[PDB]
């Protein structure tokens, strides 16, 4: 199980928060928020990724302007915050799944990834 997650640039470091989730065996691609819009859901459909995380609300509200038209269906993946009022975030935008980490550990994080991708078969047959 080798899920697939994007990053959004953010104050912290993009490497470390990177070399974490490498570590616990996810694939990990960061990309900086200068992107134009769409791009963000066409790296979302052909990489097929299980997961998003955002370093501060900045980085949310980018998310949000890329995605453009196609919110619906971005905010179907499950999105990681650092913190309750980043979470309170996500929710206002419509995030269909929101995961907060301040209290779930990193393997946690994982298995949570691994979960929501179990999901995805049941809707195809």
């Amino acid at each position: 199980m080798d899920p697939k997650v994007l990053i959004m640039r953010g104050e912290g470091g993009r490497e470390f928060l990177a070399e974490r989730l490498r570590g616990q065996g996810v694939q990990v691609d960061y990309l900086p928020l200068d992107y134009p819009a769409g791009e963000l859901l066409a790296r979302v459909r052909a990489e097929r990724l299980n997961g998003l995380v955002v370093s501060s609300g900045q980085g949310l509200q980018n998310l949000y302007q890329l995605a453009a038209a196609d919110w619906p269906e971005i905010g179907r993946l499950p999105l990681f915050v650092p913190s309750p009022r980043v979470a309170e975030m996500a929710r206002e935008l419509g995030a269909q799944r929101v995961i907060d980490c301040r209290g779930a550990s990193a393997p946690a994080l994982l298995a949570a990834l691994t979960s929501a991708a179990l999901e995805h078969h049941h809707h195809h047959h």
